[PDB]
């Protein structure tokens, strides 16, 4: 045996458009090494998120944090996380725009909304219960990677595709 | 003074949602030399059509056709056009969907609907007029290249975001 990083699927694979199975019991052997590999991918990437059917596996497992991200150098540190069976809640009214990217999107960014705040709860891999509050760049990561288990993508979530396009050009400093 | 072939602008640079402005005068030296530039570079990149915006000229240009296109092996022969200040007419209610990619959108195709006949005029590089019926995939590439000189790109006319993605994964054999 030779391990080898699990690849990111890229938008166009229908995986992504599923809708992700529950995990039925956390702490086991399996369970950590997937987490394992998404860190790793993750890290490898330089993302700010990830979700498990992203690399082909289709269960509802989040992955997100980091210090400092130069794929998002103006994002401050959000914890890093892992969450699995999310629950969210969303906290109208108050919604920002931000540029989005996606690892399943290579080399572009679009402009979504999303709420300002929302609650998140679920469960870590050794089946602790997580109860969260989250604002700003910590919500909006939270978001995105918990639209990847309801099987969306950010260009579903675009309204205005005058500001969608390609990292190169829309931002060359980064 | 060695000649460069114009590079293609590539979604997000701001250039591409500009209304491009009327050609006023024809048959002029830069005018003929416009035209080969578009040329050698839709040529270069496998294009079915290029306008002149996505190379940095903010020109009702149009240029269009081949015998066999690569990027869109199932297209049939499509006359070779160049279309300068086109007037579009749209003819209702039949509409054909088709996956379409663009230069400008390098790696990626999506479904769009389009008119299934259109009528078209304008002039060639010449002053020249031009006024054809056009069906199917001549159509398509004509509404496709016309929307660059009204500032639009095709992700703009997606509505099934479910049929987005790239080409790699889309249409291996490509
Ligand atoms: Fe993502
Ligand atoms: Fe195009």
């Amino acid at each position: 045996h030779h391990h080898m990083i699990r690849e990111i699927l890229k938008m166009g694979d229908p995986r992504l458009l599923e809708v992700a199975k529950p995990v039925a019991q956390f702490d086991t052997p399996e369970l950590h090494e997937i987490v394992a590999d998404m860190f790793e991918t993750m890290h490898h990437a330089n993302g700010a998120g990830l979700a498990a059917p992203q690399i082909g596996i289709g269960l509802q497992i989040i992955i997100f944090g980091f210090g400092s991200n130069n794929r998002y150098p103006d994002a401050p540190p959000v914890p890093e996380t892992v969450l699995i069976n999310p629950k969210l809640e969303y906290m109208p009214p108050d919604m920002e725009e931000g540029w989005e990217g996606c690892l399943s999107v290579p080399g572009m960014r679009g402009v979504v909304s999303r709420y300002a705040k929302v609650r998140y709860s679920g469960y870590d891999q050794f089946g602790a219960k997580i109860d969260r509050v989250a604002e700003g760049f910590h919500a909006r990561v939270v978001q995105h990677e918990y639209d990847h288990l309801i099987g969306k993508l950010y260009p579903m979530r675009i309204t205005d595709f005058t500001r969608f396009g390609f990292t190169e050009v829309l931002f060359p400093g980064l």
